[PDB]
């Protein structure tokens, strides 16, 4: 079933609905599903962000305090002294990370958030002030990406919210699947001929048989693309859940992966209350790679989360606590475990990074690295 909300939330869904029925009938019946998804994502006031940024908040403790050793070996590798985040969610990782840092001999001449919208800094700042407090002054909120930048720089699950367009093959070829309105006013997906008839070439690789519908990730790639040539000296991080190309475009993949969250229900209608549900796809990690490399940074690494936090570290920092302890041992060994088991985090989240001006290896991609399935 589907819960109803509140009148006041219902009122500012059905007017950022009505907004985009009226772009929609206005471009003549059709707009392409990454348009769909930016305005019901990011609308000011009204988009899902812009007035739940990560899968499990509650973990960034244990995840941050990891974090910090390929951070301060990132920073010290290139010689820098600055981190920035994109996006940030609610600051809690930021909160971790400057701390972490910090109580490993390790200051910052500035920690850097990116909120393009301006409505994440609130919160953000209060968390600081709370879970940081006298760390939290050297934080600055930006509202663009810097044409440069020397530092370690940290995407966690941003990747997965940026606009993506949806592809389908018919028996003619591959062809976009967007948004239209139907004759009750209802949003319905439309498939339409591409209008660059040379961006059907892009698709000929995939193992597909006509039905598979999927996702193509432009906004993300050029994202990459503009922080790796931003990016002067230092590294950027992207963690979230993907894959590379051949098992993200796999034939058994008919559907693709983009999911949608409505009060914590996981289902796939991205036409369902828009403003107050998330819509996420997965990550296609090769094209990420080509974006990075292509801009001139060296792949630093690629692996699985579990790989990466425990060449970090994560066990030891588990270790910490003595097993007696069971208030704090068990909370915290369900942590590690969800943050690193096949089951729940651990091979579903990837970490890709690159970098300029590191030679050699992090302890953290050292074991296990997965670069050549790329």
């Amino acid at each position: 079933s589907l819960p109803v909300p509140g009148p006041d939330a219902l009122a500012q869904s059905e007017a950022l609905a009505a907004s985009l029925r009226a772009e929609i009938a206005s471009a003549g019946g059709w707009i392409p599903f990454s348009r769909y998804m930016e305005r019901v994502l990011y609308a000011p006031g009204m988009g899902y962000y812009s007035g739940d940024f990560v899968t499990a908040p509650e973990l960034s403790p244990l995840f941050a305090q990891t974090l910090a050793r390929p951070v301060a070996q990132a920073l010290d590798a290139s010689g820098t002294r600055r981190v920035m985040e994109f996006g940030a969610g609610t600051g809690k990782l930021a909160a971790g990370l400057l701390t972490a840092l910090a109580a490993l001999g390790v200051e910052l001449d500035e920690y850097a958030i990116v909120d393009l919208s301006g409505e994440l800094r609130a919160r953000q700042r209060e968390t600081l002030g709370a879970q940081a407090p006298g760390l939290a002054a050297r934080v600055r909120w930006l509202d663009a990406l810097p044409e440069r930048f020397e530092g370690v720089v940290v995407g966690n699950e941003v990747l997965d919210a940026m606009p993506v367009r949806l592809v389908a093959k018919q028996a003619r070829g591959w062809c976009e699947r967007g948004v239209s309105i139907d004759d009750a006013g209802a949003f319905v997906f439309a498939d339409r001929p591409f209008a660059r008839a040379e961006e059907a070439a892009r698709l000929a690789g995939i193992d597909a048989d006509e039905g598979y519908v999927t996702e193509t990730h432009d906004a993300a790639v050029a994202f990459v693309r503009t922080v790796c040539a931003m990016l002067a000296r230092g590294a950027a991080f992207f963690i979230d859940y993907g894959f590379p190309s051949h098992e993200y475009y796999h034939r058994q993949r008919a559907q693709g992966t983009l999911m949608c969250h409505y009060r914590h229900r996981a289902h796939g209608d991205p036409f369902v209350y828009p403003g107050l549900q998330d819509i996420t796809a997965h990550v296609e990690f090769s094209a990420i790679h080509e974006a990075g490399v292509g801009a001139g940074a060296d792949l630093l690494g690629y692996t699985s989360q579990a790989r990466f936090l425990l060449n970090a570290g994560i066990t030891d920092v588990l270790a910490e606590i003595d097993p007696s302890d069971a208030q704090h041992f068990l909370p915290a060994a369900n942590a590690v475990q969800k943050l690193i088991s096949e089951a729940e985090m651990g091979e579903l989240f990837k970490v890709i990074a690159f970098s300029r001006g590191i030679d050699g290896a992090l302890d953290a991609f050292a074991r296990g690295d997965r670069s050549h399935t790329l």
